[PDB]
């Protein structure tokens, strides 16, 4: 792998912590409800939820490093900005989930687009597309399995929120950037 | 004209589509209600609404190209970012229209200002001023004519929402940028 | 002092006006209620509130100029952008104050972080930390004294809103930038 172990671990933990904050926001606003109770929870989430997102974070960062021309100019400042953007957008979906689907989804698309405009490149966008498909698909399957459910005003995409698509896209863009940063910030001559 | 026909057509369509999304958001949140019913509607809007905004988009882009020193460094990335900002702000007004007028209007002014800070120049700002006057004036006239109405908590500017002023301003700034892009993206040596 | 008197006065007034807008937003949304009535009010605020914030604005700008390496490239465009960001974030706290504390506080942290990412440096961040401690501490004392109170869904930090911490932080970052601008914009050869 191109990531060092320690790097993948930090990325995993960063993904996990951000996921717990965002998922807690969804639960406490009634954006989503879990139905699973036999599993251990971490905060408001089943233990495997932060593992999945943390794994996805390190995985997408790794993936970027196998795509052409990882950018060596990427900075901690840019990375902090992208994480903030993704977290900000995530918690915003909790706050507006009960509003009509068009302005809500459009708002999140706007945030995702601006995030890419400021920070993303072609391969970054590609990583975003990959998770923008896989993320919602996994959630649809879990909802279909009765593991959790979305609020009725927030379930238009086969039982899950349409905002998940631009939300995951922005996530993929930033995770890619994070992988670029992991290399770029290594000690230099 | 400085725009090519094909360019003006794309700008017109971009304006029209964004307008339909934003106007639908206003209707479905109860920000506005139409009273006209004898005209054909496109989605939630009278057919002439997207024509007006699309026309205004191409027109403002054209106008910029007659103002001093159109910037040749303008990119698709910048343009996508500005459109996202304008659409994001537009749908946000639908979401917050029922809140008190001061924080709502201030929020939209903030978005408009930041949009200009990131993307606009002097002539861009001038295009913004032009539509920030004309836009709301046209709406005031239409409301006065009983064509549509704003929500009572959102009609303080002679029957229309005070947020229309910074919203149109941001629109004018980005449309100007779009005209700069139309020239800048032409095939080069 | 490094600031000229006229500069400190403009900064003071800018701070005062922005504070009045933000504080009015808090009062009118029920984010906060004043209990003091024997003092003259300016708009929705006791007269000393805008004095305190204006004083804090000029003071933090001054403070930055005693910290290492004030940036001479700082522009009016950057400064307008930062003020807009701080005001936008301020009024947003009024709009979302009744929502659950985690997504609300996280949203404001995100705005503060992005603001620093775009505009701040090390000493700027330090100014932010200084007021992110002092601001909320002063408010806690005033609330303890019964001078005003926060909404029950917005008082988790010893009686004041946890969002005050990232809000003041962003304020400190931008005020620092404003002090840099005051020097940088002086007439040049
Ligand atoms: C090969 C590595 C493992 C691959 C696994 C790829 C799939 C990962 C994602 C889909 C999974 C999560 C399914 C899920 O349970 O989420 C649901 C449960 O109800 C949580 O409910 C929700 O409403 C929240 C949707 C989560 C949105 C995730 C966005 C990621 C942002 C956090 C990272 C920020 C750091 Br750049
Ligand atoms: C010479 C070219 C023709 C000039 C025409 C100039 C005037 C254009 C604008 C004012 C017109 C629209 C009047 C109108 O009907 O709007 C109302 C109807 O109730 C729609 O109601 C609303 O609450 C929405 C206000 C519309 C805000 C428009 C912002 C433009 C953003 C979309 C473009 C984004 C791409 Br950069
Ligand atoms: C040495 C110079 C004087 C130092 C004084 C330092 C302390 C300043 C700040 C803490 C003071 C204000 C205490 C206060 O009364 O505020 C309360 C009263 O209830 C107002 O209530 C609220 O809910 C609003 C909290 C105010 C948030 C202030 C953020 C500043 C943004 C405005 C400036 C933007 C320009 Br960069
Ligand atoms: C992208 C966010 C991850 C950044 C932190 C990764 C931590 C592991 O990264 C390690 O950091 C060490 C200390 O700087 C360096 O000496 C190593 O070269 C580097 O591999
Ligand atoms: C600003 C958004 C408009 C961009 C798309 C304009 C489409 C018409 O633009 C045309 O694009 C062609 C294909 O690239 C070029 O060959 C032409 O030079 C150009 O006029
Ligand atoms: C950071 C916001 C403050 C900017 C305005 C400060 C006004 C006082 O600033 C003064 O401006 C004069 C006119 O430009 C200059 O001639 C002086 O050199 C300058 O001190
Ligand atoms: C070059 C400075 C970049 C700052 C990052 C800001 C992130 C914004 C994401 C929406
Ligand atoms: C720029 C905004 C485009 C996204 C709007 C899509 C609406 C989703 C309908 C389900
Ligand atoms: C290569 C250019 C990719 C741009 C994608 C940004 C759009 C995201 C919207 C959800
Ligand atoms: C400031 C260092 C350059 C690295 C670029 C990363 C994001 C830019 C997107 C155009
Ligand atoms: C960009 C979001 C995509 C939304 C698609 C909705 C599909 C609905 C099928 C029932
Ligand atoms: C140089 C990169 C510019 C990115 C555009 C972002 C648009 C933000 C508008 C508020
Ligand atoms: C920077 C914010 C300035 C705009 C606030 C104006 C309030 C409108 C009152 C009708
Ligand atoms: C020439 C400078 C113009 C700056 C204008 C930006 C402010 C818009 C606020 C609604
Ligand atoms: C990156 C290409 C330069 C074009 C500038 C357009 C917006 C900048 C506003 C200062
Ligand atoms: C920036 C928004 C301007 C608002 C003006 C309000 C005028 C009210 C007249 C009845
Ligand atoms: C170099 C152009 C900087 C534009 C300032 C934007 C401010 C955003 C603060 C969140
Ligand atoms: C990036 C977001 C981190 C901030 C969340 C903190 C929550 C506050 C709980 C009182
Ligand atoms: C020296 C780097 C400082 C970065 C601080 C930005 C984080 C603010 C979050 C509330
Ligand atoms: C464009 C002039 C340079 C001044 C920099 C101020 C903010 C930058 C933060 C990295
Ligand atoms: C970043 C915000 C900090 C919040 C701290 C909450 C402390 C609660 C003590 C009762």
């Amino acid at each position: 792998m191109r990531l060092r172990i320690s790097e993948a671990v930090v990325l995993f933990l960063l993904g996990a912590v951000a996921a717990l904050i965002g998922d807690h926001s969804h639960v406490v606003t009634g954006t989503t409800v879990y139905h699973t109770d036999a599993v251990p929870f971490v905060w408001s989430s089943p233990f495997w939820f932060p593992i999945l997102v943390g794994a996805a974070t390190a995985s997408l960062a790794e993936l970027r490093l196998h795509l052409p021309a990882p950018r060596d100019g990427v900075t901690a400042r840019q990375a902090l900005g992208g994480v903030a953007a993704v977290v900000g957008t995530y918690v915003t979906t909790a706050l507006v989930h009960a509003f009509p689907v068009v302005p809500v989804t459009a708002l999140v698309c706007a945030a995702a687009a601006i995030t890419w405009c400021v920070l993303g490149d072609g391969p970054g966008a590609a990583c975003g597309v990959v998770i923008a498909v896989i993320g919602p698909a996994v959630e649809i399957a879990l909802v279909q399995l009765g593991v959790f459910a979305y609020h009725p005003d927030s379930d238009g995409l086969f039982g899950v929120a349409p905002f998940l698509a631009p939300l995951y896209f922005a996530f993929g863009v930033v995770a890619a950037l994070l992988g670029e940063l992991a290399v770029a910030r290594r000690p230099q001559l």
